[PDB]
């Protein structure tokens, strides 16, 4: 298995679609599912703050975050300040993870039930059984 460790850099793969969390090359702001090609924009440095994880883009230095109130369809975007996430192992595949905004029922969700089309938006959604809300955290 692969340990998630503070200071280390990973790709984050959707279990259903096989695409990765990608900071879009078009705007360096939007977060999308894209096939892995070893881009630094597809690589995320995990820090433990003492209570949560922050995820920093290896290419831009922005953090993985959101703007505004968590809801179904809230878009993931690059943000300036570190944004804190909690990770929980998944029940269907225990080597995979669900990734939550702390103190909520909102987890990362690859949109359209895990559409494999490159460019598909990564968003928040209320937690439920779809495999497109589960992720592996892999060596780059």
């Amino acid at each position: 298995s692969t340990q998630v460790s503070s200071g280390q850099t990973y790709k984050i793969t959707n279990v259903k679609a096989g695409t990765v969390i990608d900071l879009s090359g078009e705007d360096n702001k939007s977060i999308i599912g894209y096939p892995y090609h070893s881009g630094k924009n597809q690589q995320w440095t995990f820090n433990w703050t003492g209570k949560a994880w922050t995820l920093r883009s290896a290419s831009s230095g922005s953090y993985l975050g959101i703007e505004g109130t968590p809801a179904d369809g809230t878009r993931l975007v690059a943000v300036n300040d570190p944004f804190e996430w909690h990770i929980w192992r998944d029940e269907a595949n225990e080597n995979a993870f669900r990734i939550f905004v702390p103190f909520t029922n909102y987890n990362l969700d690859l949109s359209g039930y895990g559409d494999t089309t490159p460019g598909t938006p990564v968003q928040l959604w209320w937690t439920w059984e779809g495999l497109h809300q589960t992720w592996t955290i892999d060596r780059p």
